[PDB]
């Protein structure tokens, strides 16, 4: 209920709030989603400004009381305990200052209740600007969810269908191509195909560190350094990566490339995107083999959690496609940049932060309620295996290429078996045993998996 | 923190929650975006619950005593009273059938503490299916956000850049193409070109309608209509529209294609999507007429919100950016329906429902804290159509293309109007009198406004 | 190869070529593609040009002899006479000022044969710009596509999937939902929603064309008509309307949102998207139920176009529905790049056109030879195997609903529960459970377990 | 015309066409784009054809003289002889099985020229697939493009940024964030950022490449490698190797994963879409920068190739547009296969390999007919930083900010610089000397350059 005065009029804020009159403007001023920054966006806001502080310190540009009570209020909110303090819509300046100077207010009100006055922008925004903290703040947020959620949740994924593989290694059945009958494969085979997309799903994450990891901070407004220590940016990364245990975390490459562009958040999205397409053939063959029971395939069940509905298969396809619409979103703003800064970073962060959750989430379901407690309706499919098309290819040895040949033209001409058409040739004889002709037609030793 | 017996045996569900165990199972299954569903489709389920209760009622096949409370309760959640009694993930079951079932819960709840007995299933869900409910609040949601709230917001911005176009009338300035100097316009012409695409944007939401307003109530399970009245579908519909006034909600011309398929969506999402690239265009012209003070354009003031920094036009780019990624997730959900039910209907109404709240709250804002307090620089702009080499053509006709292409080359060097550099060259004779020069020069009639 | 010289040097033409300097410079400038406009936009040019020759005749500013050179020269152009005169790369300047100067140059080439010199920009581009022109000939090109091409195939493919609605009007079969066994439909009412999602598409595709039909001709180079007469636009128009038949052709209501915007063609592709959409469910589902046949549904067989495989001789593959996914995805592609070219004018001039132009016009010819495509050779010749999906609908636990009001919910179940098990008809159960008697006659069971009347047919 | 004949029986071919009854049946199924098979795409099928009749010669399967008539006919498809003899569509079957048929009787019409009888099918394609042939062709077609055409026209496009942020080192001007003024940068560090970028770009399609160079080939029909000898896939694969010298191709990790899934394309187009993200801001940036002559920017001047229009901006900037599209095509065929086999190749290999040619001969364009000839306006970028209130901020601890806020003021009305406006205000002997006036207002040390 109390006010306060801003240098354009009067500003009543919350009782109980510890933002101040900037970020009462800024709520004022973007009423557009009705969403705000997300636990992680906070967090990585916290682990900053106390970076920063600790840095600040080092050089002697910042009192060490003033930089301890900064210390302590980002400690508190990269823990969590104020969530509620940060009340600015996502759809905010594009340079993400709103957020920057929300985080900065924070600080000063809860250094306030333990007896030390902090000017926002002169203390906890010292040797920083409103360009170089959010965005670093963001590519924190996406490299933890890279590396300390994302990826061990793919590996749990990767693991669950690896051991489905080894699992089911014999479990022959029919392959399919263009939805058409075609030659034996096994159960396995197919599981081991869906564990290295997950595996080559872990290796393109991997493989955008280099890039998601780079930090602009350091650069101040431009890009330049200005008002900034020449080594605030190594140093500060140096204590965030102590803080974090994140090794990806780095000074950018170029400190212009840093600011006037997020392209290593295009490139992570673009990892992500490749993983949403991934698990949409593994969820959509997942949910064909469990399908029917009657009308459908009919070659595994799936455990049920709410006749069982794929409703894991479901959830997965779902996430992978809103993770494909928020690629879309990133590149259109990644591309939009001008000059010195691109101004698209708040709504880039919510839609690449949103796709490593999502993934991440789903993947740790999908492994544990779904694929764990698969189970294969083994004797329907060898009854399948045993539909699936056969070669006269295993008969050489026995009946010659010729002999072969013409069974091969005949059965195609009668629309009948291989195995038939040699039994109708009246081939079983000295050259070939009724169990010569099965084991040369085996479907196991058909789909090659031994 | 109190307790509740389903199937599978006991869920501890919050003390003052009104769902129940199906809900409470759902919460469990599903935490992956810890995000519900929104305001508009909360109120949309209360809506069909309250007018199927009418109908149920209507034709003898529920309780009058059970309808009101049914009804009385469904009003509640229509007016906003319960938006946090549906905690269920967007990323569900691919029906909503979780959220369908959280509404019957959460009314039973409201029924029971007015003293009246409701089964969930059998009497608020009665004449339903877990699909023909969930699309059909979804197209409600949409309908009445495109009647209700988008025109309403997209004429504010038309009639806002309508009026700039006016009082700019005779504004004159350069032309640019290309980002090239080119012959004169008038601000007043720009604005006219922007209220244009406004104005088609409200007639391509008003195209889609017909379309978007389309009901799957009535068709149950398949499309068929099989365990409902033979017109529960019209008459439930008939109640909707008597009660909103949404007189563009009908039955689907075909119940199948209404279940199946989510087209009615897809088409939508591309009206919002052309909106969403016109408004790109306003904005950015908008900000780059703003650019400077001093190394930009420097053609119009933009009202300072928070170097006055066009921050409006950022969030506006920015909300585009997010309808367009929405848009991508909306028709990749769209066309991977199959046979009777299209299972990504959650995604594609979060996508969808944010997709317009975003363009209308952007779009006031715009209006009112932008366009509306825009100032020219008149003179700057006039200035500089008179100085342009752009103007020299029609002295051609009196001095030729070479000596007009030297008057050009001079006044750009010497920062001179082309009238003074043509009289500072000596051309005023009988060849051509200052009258004739002024005539040739006059740049608010090489624009040709009204 | 002839040599010319342009306000910048000498350049080399090949001998049988009808373009000049300025085509030549734009060949050598933008090698990008190797592709160049095709037939429907060199057409659209060259009506653009020979209704210009006629207006600037009628206003007295365009010599008669000069103006029939136009005409003619223009006709030979739309009536796809000379394809292979127009080489700029589509990646050309954003305008698509190049390929306007192509067509004005090949015209002069054309007169000259036949004894009349033609300015390229003073006669050819009278009373117009580098701007207005080749956003004219996008329109009008997109503007034929939609109504003379797409919709009539679109027309042809629902004519075909209502006709099997009709044919399989009785085709009962259990519905599917999540993949799931549900209850019964027939493959009639399937094909129904097929059909009005076409239907739909049309009119998203009607709904579109009022905006896709503004032409900015007579706005010249930034929308204010400067260096035109102030009725060019509508005579202009006025001749193409007439001499085209397309009635959907009109003046943009603001001439500067003409030139500075292409949103019409982000509209439209955004109905042929939604037409993908379409596609895609209904191509999806018809190799689905033409899947196996051992192995998969085999609800449906489609006719053979082709061998599958040598490895696997008798495999024939539902190829039509793979073109029309590999369209549909196309099309969704090319919605992509539209919609990026649109959202990205600036000031006076969208500068995306030549791109925009090559997405739609592509988006609308592989969607009309498709959608034909289709409907010959897949859809019309479909069968289905009926007594297939009539057996699994009566073996199907969904149907016993009906029995409720006679036997109860719990032996209805028990009823589902035994036929699954034994994979028996539901009658037959309720008949090896003696459930016949006082509550249920022979006949009763007949009435309750028909499962055409539970699809509810009209 | 003259007659053939397939397993479906008998076709009408063009009397002298290379092609047979399969090809022609194509020809009549699929008038879709009427474009079909790129050169690119016909040079890989003719080397993976040549290969495959090598290693099925080495191991004795195929007698030398059919395998030389192969590899000869081979050899002449590859160098482009033939390329009117592959008539087939884009939008063919998409595992393009017509696309393999179509080579296989090419080179059985070539080789029965030269007096040798080849089967297209027992011979041409013996030990093959189309399911592993079709996607190898397009994996050796996609890394070669990486590696011989992108890369090295990447390089250049970096290399003409890298020698503009060297000769333009000390050229001053002023920041632009949000498009507004801000502290000083030189073109130099802004076309080093630029340069960043296409660096970047390189390390992201060197990223994508262990797994794009992923061959099926050996996995046959369903991955199994049924029909082909255990070891066909690695000879193959050294093979292509020796003779492209590509050491990029390789066997697939897993034989199951490289034929249901493309997702190694899916990856790659992403990094063609980063590229294009991070051009879009380049191309964008010259344009603007080219501006005027004289209402925009002026900062530096285009060399003409056609008012000097950024002819090659809009090109570059169209192109990325399609590669954007393109992407998403790409994307959507990736995530809808099936089983055994994704079925959308051709349309997905039309989209990279064009994205891959587009970027090739845009980025070597943009590199020798843009970037090499841009010139600097050094006079006017230096004294708009020298003039602008930006640069007021260090005087602030000498004159105040009331005083400093006076200064940039003036400065901007009388277009003068801040230096002469603090020398005309009598601020020089009272606040700071001319010695600290020059050091505080140093706007290339501002930059922090030498
Ligand atoms: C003179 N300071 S001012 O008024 O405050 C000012 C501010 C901003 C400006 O462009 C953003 C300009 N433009 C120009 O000076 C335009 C111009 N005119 N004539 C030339 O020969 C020339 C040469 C190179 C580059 C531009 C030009 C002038
Ligand atoms: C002076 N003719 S010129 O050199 O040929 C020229 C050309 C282009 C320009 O901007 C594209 C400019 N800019 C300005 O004049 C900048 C400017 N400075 N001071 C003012 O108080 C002011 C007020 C309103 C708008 C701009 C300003 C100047
Ligand atoms: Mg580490
Ligand atoms: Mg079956």
């Amino acid at each position: 209920y109390r006010i306060e005065h801003d240098t354009m009029g009067e500003v009543r804020v919350p009782a109980k709030a510890l933002w101040r009159a900037q970020t009462q403007r800024a709520v004022e001023n973007f009423p557009i989603s009705g969403r705000g920054l997300e636990r992680t966006q906070i967090r990585a806001l916290g682990l900053l400004k106390g970076a920063c502080a600790q840095v600040n310190s080092d050089l002697g540009l910042l009192a060490p009381e003033k930089a301890d009570a900064i210390i302590a209020a980002a400690a508190e909110i990269a823990d969590g305990q104020h969530d509620d303090q940060f009340p600015i819509d996502v759809f905010q300046t594009g340079s993400g200052t709103s957020s920057n100077m929300n985080t900065n207010e924070v600080i000063a009100s809860i250094a306030a209740k333990g007896g030390v006055t902090l000017h926002p922008n002169d203390d906890v925004n010292m040797s920083q600007s409103s360009n170089d903290t959010f965005p670093t703040a963001t590519h924190i947020a996406a490299t933890e969810a890279a590396v300390a959620h994302l990826i061990p949740a793919l590996q749990q994924l990767h693991d669950a269908l690896a051991a489905k593989a080894l699992d089911w290694h014999t479990v022959v059945k029919s392959g399919r191509t263009h939805l058409m009958d075609a030659v034996p494969v096994t159960l396995g085979q197919e599981f081991s195909g869906y564990a290295r997309q997950i595996e080559a799903g872990i290796e393109r994450v991997r493989a955008c560190l280099p890039r998601l990891g780079e930090l602009a901070i350091g650069g101040t407004a431009v890009g330049t350094g200005l008002n900034a220590p020449d080594d605030f940016g190594v140093r500060v990364v140096a204590v965030l990566v102590a803080q974090t245990g994140l090794s990806e975390l780095r000074t950018a490459a170029n400190s212009f490339e840093a600011q006037a562009a997020r392209d290593g958040l295009v490139e992570a999205s673009g990892a992500l995107r490749t993983i949403a397409v991934s698990l949409t053939k593994i969820a959509n063959d997942i949910r064909w083999m469990g399908s029917g029971p009657l009308t459908g395939l009919a070659e595994i069940q799936l455990p049920d959690l709410q006749k069982v509905n794929p409703v894991l298969p479901e959830a997965v396809t779902q996430v992978a496609a809103q993770v494909i619409g928020n690629d879309a979103a990133i590149a259109w703003g990644g591309a939009n940049g001008a000059f010195e800064l691109n101004v698209y970073i708040p709504m880039m962060a919510r839609n690449i932060l949103e796709s490593f959750k999502l993934l991440t989430n789903v993947s740790r379901l999908f492994a544990q309620r779904c694929i764990a407690g698969l189970t294969a309706n083994v004797e329907h499919l060898r009854r399948l295996a045993e539909s699936s098309p056969s070669i006269v290819t295993p008969l050489n040895s026995a009946i010659g290429y010729e002999e072969a040949a013409a069974v091969a033209k005949q059965a195609l001409k009668e629309r009948k078996t291989i195995r038939q058409t040699v039994i109708d040739r009246g081939l079983i004889g000295d050259r070939l045993s009724i169990e010569d002709l099965d084991r040369r037609l085996d479907v196991l030793a058909m789909a090659k998996a031994e």
